[PDB]
């Protein structure tokens, strides 16, 4: 069964007027803004945003993948797609 969101988890993640992005769950670094309540950082692969989204914009890749892993015109998108399957827990700082 599914637990709670948690740090390093891949999901595609839905803004307004986006698509489903590429990205992951954050970790908060030590020092650093904290998301307000019910909110995680998301962090979006090929553009290396973030924004603070709740679970029901939060779709778990795996599951997802078949749907939304598919090539977008949108600026950063496909250097999102290989990041998320290639290397989603670098740093891209």
């Amino acid at each position: 069964m599914p637990h709670a969101f948690k740090p390093g988890d891949l999901v595609f993640a839905k803004m307004k007027g986006y698509p489903h992005w590429p990205a992951r769950i954050d970790d908060i670094a030590d020092g650093a803004v904290k998301p307000p309540p019910n909110k995680y950082p998301i962090f979006f692969f090929g553009t290396h945003e973030t924004a603070f989204l709740g679970p029901k914009d939060l779709f778990p890749y795996d599951k997802s993948k078949d749907k939304y892993g598919k090539p977008n015109k949108r600026k950063g998108f496909n250097e999102g797609l290989w990041e998320i399957q290639n290397n989603p827990h670098a740093s891209y700082s």
